[PDB]
């Protein structure tokens, strides 16, 4: 199942501004590439957008809440298995190779 987990699986912020760090951890014995789709690229600033997570490893995600209205938004992390050989984290996505997605909720209130 999945093959990636996000810690925490939600980011809860103060409407006027916030922040939270997330741990994307791998469960495959293969390397992964991840793509981050953001719903609100205007109150939220997530980093990186693309990236690798070594096999059975860990990679961080930086979401940054900026002043805005109290509402809920989401981030969808898509992943894909990649040979050690793969340079670009975008290659398996420009390819249509997403193998799964996790939805991180972003509640600003």
């Amino acid at each position: 199942h999945s093959m990636i987990n996000v810690d925490p699986p939600t980011g809860n912020y103060p409407a006027t501004g916030g922040n939270s760090t997330h741990n994307i951890t791998s469960e495959s014995d293969s390397r992964l590439a991840f793509k981050v789709k953001s719903s609100n690229n205007e109150h939220y600033r997530v980093r990186p957008v693309y990236g690798f997570v070594d096999a059975k490893g860990k990679s961080k995600l930086d979401i940054n809440r900026l002043p805005g209205p109290p509402k809920e938004d989401k981030i969808v992390i898509q992943y894909a298995e990649v040979p050690a050989e793969e340079t670009d984290p975008m290659a398996p996505f420009k390819a249509g190779a997403q193998q799964g997605e996790i939805i991180v909720k972003l509640i600003a209130a």
